């Protein structure tokens, strides 16, 4: 009989997949962790949070995103191994043996991503990157049981390609890295879903260019101009898409109704339910890897759902404006020392209004190795050297520095006083004055 | 003076970038407010497709974006109707562009009664999202009322009535719900998006090219007969490729199963265990408001199950593992019920003589059953034909000019198939008498079919 | 050390973009060389679809492109055989990997020797494409047989056999030909893709997913039954909307009348001026070789019309231009050829009434060819089932013959419309004008 | 009797596009031109030429290139008459009585265009530009026949819009500007039929945001993003497609032996007769428009195979590479003052292996191809692509845009030295001369050693 480091399917499995046609499973151990508790719950968490709310077919799962990143790490290796082999290169060739570790650590790359990430980590003090190799490297999980599977010391080698320890580059790069699969997956898969597909460099053009070599993963300079479409996109798919200020109108919405729904919590005069057993542990700041893997994104909009019914006028309002799109309006300004008069201004005069500013005003700018061309002769020059100007638009800040405000701010018996709000606003600049 | 909310528009057009449309365009005030109202946001919440997305993975598109698809194939017919075949030069023939913004709120709102996992939804708590679309709509609680009634009071009841087909003009009843109308046309092709497959073959631009309306609805010009051909082909493609999958099917009966134990549960007067499941309690009681219903979505649900897998009922408990970690039941077709009666019952003898309740880990459906249906047309029903139009304005219908068409209707099928666990299809060093009975089940299948205990 | 020529894989897998199948791959070096050569680049120069491009103005894709797809159909079949069903696997009902290179060369070579506007070509010529391929691969003289003969001595005759249906694998005959292969699925794709005529795009990758080989040739799962029913759709929606179309017919016909015109002033030793069409000499007489039948392309017939339209016959002068120009002769349809013969007679009077002679001015035409079902679905046991006992009015369909039968004749026929006055001249086109209803031929004495 | 100016058809014709889907044709003087001896001679003219050669798929003719322009041009006054009209907007409208010329224009703009016409201009000296107007302008055209027949004054009229004399900049920027039917047709069709992803931007949101006004035609700042990926497509296209090495190694070629043709055919001293009639007053220097009107594709690769006999060692050779596509090689260097004395001893070895440098090297540069840039100058309205903000003003595209800024920042054009590739490689004698020439050749650069 067969290690089950071998087991190849008799029969190639395909799923069906809108950006890259088909998913395709030769291996028994990828299947198995396809199907497992842990991957599977990546169906129920969006990939995008709350761009769905500005780009409403950005519905798409963590899920659908994970077999992408190792769809496209099959593929790597399959032109690595036709091409590029040790047979062939040596030390700068692939090995092949190291198929099975990439290729898992590609599908596991995000298994422990929760429901709405960036807003979760900055609420509960989470970190997705260290519960990924909690979930790897524990007894508990059925991922672990089926790395362990494989060998006494795979789950460790595949935490440490993660982590980037593993002492090969190509398959740490592979994983991780400027140009790895990981990105182009989302830039494809975002730009089909959202409808945005500025983000559309062809994936095969890369694929043709994408080298291996002794110190990692590199790119043949013939194809130096399909490195500057991959850039040029992710310049695009960043400003367009996820440095939208209405998603993060939402996203500051989200922000604010769980950390008053931890406030409310953490303090003991409120006797008051909140239904929300599963949000417990990290309202008290103490949680299991279990705990963690109950969440989802239908865990959270149940427990909002529930919370429009909630004593607190806050909580109540919060939820609300979160379920039935409410986002708060956002304001320019490019200097936060010199703006910080106003702003404190501006913020009086919603709080006379009766909007309590810490909930209903925030200053927010995002959502929140080099690229190494292989010349015929063998040797390395970084893409800046050739093609300075569009390297200048990876290194951009970008920052779309703002301060939100309730859109009814703009334009009871304080009209006078909105009026003299939106003075401040003059195209959706902040106005600076006294 | 101040414009009437009827008349109404936006200072500049309102664009959503949609994947399917390129963009969803507003200009109509009446309908930005219906499209930011509470029960249409709910939709973004609730899965157009329920359980496709467990065998097509990229189908995680939701009732919102098809509405606001539904929404711009209707007003893209509009436009053409209002600029090539008005009243202005057709008379009785021709397009009044005053049923516009009655056409359009209608089919923004036509799905807004459905909620999570519909079909099966139905199945067990006996809900009508007919009946609640209606009811959402002339309900003064809810804000979609408040948007209609704000254009006239009379208004609430008209948009009803073009869902209910009671509405007197055919042109605006069809382009809403007939055999091929913005409705069939939006979720083919939006549907063939997101699972990634073709089968949405059909080029909305070759039929927008040739439709038109007339005296008694709306019609096809003939030379765009091929097009209305392709039309029917992507219908049927999706139908038997995608609605009628088997895997999906799977998965629909786990849920089914779920929700009636749940419902049983709850409604036998001594099990006693906490469901934790409040939104759902009224429909386990049969007796719910308008606004318990609005409350849900298929996050509700997927909370729900998680808590279910901790319930101490065992095949509750069970049956909520099945469905979050993607344990679909397998299936065996047959053909005749009746010839199959004696086989099927011996089989669930055996899945009994196992452990399993049979009632819950066996089933029989049909495609049949599914709000799937093919076309079928009839000389003595209107509504159910596609008409062509010749260039003498006379009209035929599609299946007598078209050999493919008629082919296709001729080949339509419901399957039958049988529900069983993947368990009882399974190499061990001993046989006990117990372990004979999955060697003894498996006997029964054969070809993906039945075999009968003849 | 040193590799036999069927085993020299290139070390860097070579790619060719396509549009319809995005790459073209290539791992052999027999098969680089086998498109590099004379005879396979010639097909850069003959137009897949001929006269359709008249109607279908985005139809200019070369036979070059066609063969290169069915190539690349054919290796994407070949490895999903090789991963999923192979000999090692299954016996008897497998497939032998041994056998790719020759399926590969077949696949690539099966239309290498069409030549240009072959249906009309051959009407007038006699020349047959099939029997020309089996000479080009064959021949010492060409380019291809060089390089086949390299590959082993036998390996030119083994490859023209695959063609001939002769070859002892059915496997590997019925990849290339039958009623589902790569070569069907290729030029319903391109043709699709380059008309815009998008009906005939049935989903190759999921065929790809339910072919499947046995002992006695191709199947497709029965699980796949539904792929196998778009293909046969598209091939109908493309049969009806594209290759029968009543206008590319229209030029066809033209084209036809012009190459039998020339051909007979050649014979005729009453007419003495030169027609200046060199390559074509062998053809008007009859007697021609492999080496002049290559020199052929569309261009040198495009070259040579030039020329006709200055030459001192009206006729042929008239013909050449009326293609060049593009001016289809219109057409009626009509039913029965036995109800319809004696109003045909009839209208070919009143047309050489008018000056036109209705040798050349008209004709009697049913398809773009000039004057049953048979597909296998496999269940899990692997037992057989043909299609039509599954899906009866779907094979129906596919073994439909789209019988269009028409009467062509010049559109100066019913040009004329309104005149000031009227003659007993002009009474003819007007006379003419009352046998065509709306398309039709209308069956008057 | 209606004037022919506004003669419709009773019923709209359609010709399926397969990158537009549908060519709709309204006006009668459209189809009359559509059906013009002249326009349907581009059917046997190939839009991109010697590009067929590394992208198959590109076959694709000038005629169906200039419906595509007449599409979009279309497209553009719909919009502009149901938005943007005079009666609403005064100087800064649309007057839809231009939209017969502009639709013309947009048709006719590449009739003067014969076979291989980059190549054949160098060799011959034609002009497609001056053909186009005489075309246009001759009374012997079909052409000029149909324009006649609307106004007196409208061949002419038509012709001033080709060569931009035309007094509205709306009409003159629609036929020709930095972003004008004509390049978002090519662009669109040429990566179509190439099977290349790259010059797919999305024309329907570019035709949404399009506007007449005072000066030309504008961009609404709010589709900013959509003009970026025209941008970008643009880019994408011409490194990529229109300035890969291996379809000029081709042109270099078809260069090489229309000029050997020409060389021969004014020599007296050479008898033999090439054969080729309707190029003979090409060779000479002197020709009509009749005689241009002619020639195609098809004729210039019938004389080829004809001279790959002709007893010309060189010709034959060289008919043989363009047929059977031989394509030379090719190296990149910097400036032809540095490299100069490289070049002329690598002709050396070229020459001592038995290859006449004068026909089968060459030099090369980008730049030489009927291929622009963007290189938006601030005093030349023409070179800029302007978007018009809220309040009415005008901005110039790179002003506002990083992305557009950093292409535009980075259009450069090369430099090629062409080769055999037999120049590098069993049992030669010549093998010392391949291992020296190909020293000189290092990650595909020339190398100054010399
Ligand atoms: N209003 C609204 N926009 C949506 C929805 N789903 C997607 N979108 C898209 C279309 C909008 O152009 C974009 C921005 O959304 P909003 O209209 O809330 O932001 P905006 O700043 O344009 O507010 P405005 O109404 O213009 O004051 O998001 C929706 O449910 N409602
Ligand atoms: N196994 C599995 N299939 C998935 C998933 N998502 C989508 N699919 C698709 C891929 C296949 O087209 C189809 C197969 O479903 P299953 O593997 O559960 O059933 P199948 O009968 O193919 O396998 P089985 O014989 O039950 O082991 O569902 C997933 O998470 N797991
Ligand atoms: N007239 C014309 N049609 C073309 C051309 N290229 C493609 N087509 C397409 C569009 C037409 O609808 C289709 C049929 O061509 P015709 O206009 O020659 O024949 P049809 O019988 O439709 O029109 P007719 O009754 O002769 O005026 O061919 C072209 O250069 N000229
Ligand atoms: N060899 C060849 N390539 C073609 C043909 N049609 C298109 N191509 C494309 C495929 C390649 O991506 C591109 C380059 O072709 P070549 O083989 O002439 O140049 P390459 O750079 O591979 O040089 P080499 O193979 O070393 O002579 O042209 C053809 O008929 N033959
Ligand atoms: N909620 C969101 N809103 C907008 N954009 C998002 C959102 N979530 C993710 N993105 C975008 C930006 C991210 O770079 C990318 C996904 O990367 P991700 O798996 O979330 O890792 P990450 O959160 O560490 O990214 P980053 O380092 O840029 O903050 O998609
Ligand atoms: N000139 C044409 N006009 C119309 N249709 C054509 C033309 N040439 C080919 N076709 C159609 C008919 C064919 O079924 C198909 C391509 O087959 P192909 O081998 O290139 O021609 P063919 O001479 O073998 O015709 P057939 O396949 O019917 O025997 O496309
Ligand atoms: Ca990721
Ligand atoms: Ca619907
Ligand atoms: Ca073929
Ligand atoms: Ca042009």
């Amino acid at each position: 009989t067969i290690p089950y480091k071998e087991q190849r399917l008799p029969i190639e499995k395909v799923f069906r997949d809108p950006v890259h046609n088909y998913i395709h499973v030769q291996h028994q151990v990828i299947l198995d962790l396809i199907n497992s508790a842990e991957v599977q719950r990546l169906r129920r968490i969006k990939q995008l949070g709350t761009s769905s709310f500005t780009f409403h077919g950005a519905e798409h799962s963590r899920f659908s995103h994970s077999l992408g990143v190792y769809e496209i790490t099959r593929r790597i290796c399959e032109i690595f191994q036709r091409n590029y082999s040790v047979e062939r290169l040596g030390e700068n060739g692939w090995n092949d043996d190291e198929r099975l570790i990439t290729l898992c650590a590609a599908l596991l790359h995000d298994v422990g991503h929760g429901p709405y990430s960036h807003t979760f980590e900055h609420i509960f003090d989470t970190n997705h990157e260290a519960i990924t190799v909690q979930i790897i490297t524990s007894p508990e999980t059925e991922v672990y049981q089926i790395l362990n599977r494989v060998s006494a010391d795979f789950p460790e080698k595949v935490a440490s390609v993660i982590t980037k320890q593993y002492p090969n580059p190509q398959v740490v790069q592979m994983i991780s890295s400027q140009i790895d699969a990981d990105r182009m997956d989302y830039l494809l898969r975002d730009a089909y879903f959202t409808g945005t597909e500025y983000g559309t460099f062809d994936l095969t053009r890369i694929l043709r260019v994408i080298r291996p070599y002794k110190g990692g993963i590199a790119f043949a300079m013939n194809g130096m101009h399909a490195v500057e479409d991959y850039i040029v996109s992710r310049y695009q798919m960043y400003v367009q898409v996820y440095f939208h200020p209405v998603s993060r109108g939402m996203e500051v919405i989200l922000d604010h109704l769980l950390h008053r729904a931890k406030e409310l919590f953490e303090n003991p005069e409120f006797d008051y339910d909140l239904q929300a057993s599963l949000l417990v542990p990290f309202f008290k700041g103490d949680f299991t890897l279990q705990e963690y893997l109950k969440l989802d994104d239908g865990v959270l909009s149940t427990y909002f759902t529930q919370w429009m019914d909630v004593p607190d006028s806050i909580l109540g309002d919060l939820a609300k404006r979160f379920l039935m799109r409410k986002p708060l309006k956002s304001a320019t300004f490019t200097n936060e020392k010199e703006s910080a008069a106003t702003i404190a201004y501006l913020r009086e005069l919603i709080e006379k209004v009766g909007f309590n500013p810490k909930y209903y005003t925030a200053i927010n700018s995002s959502y929140d190795t080099q690229i190494e061309l292989m010349q015929k002769d063998g040797s390395l020059v970084e893409l800046a050297t050739v093609s300075p100007l569009v390297a200048a638009l990876a290194g951009q800040s970008q920052g779309d520095e703002r301060f939100y405000f309730p859109k009814e701010m703009l334009d009871d018996l304080f009209d006078e006083t909105y009026r003299e709000f939106s003075s401040y606003i003059h195209n959706g600049a902040l106005v600076l004055k006294k």
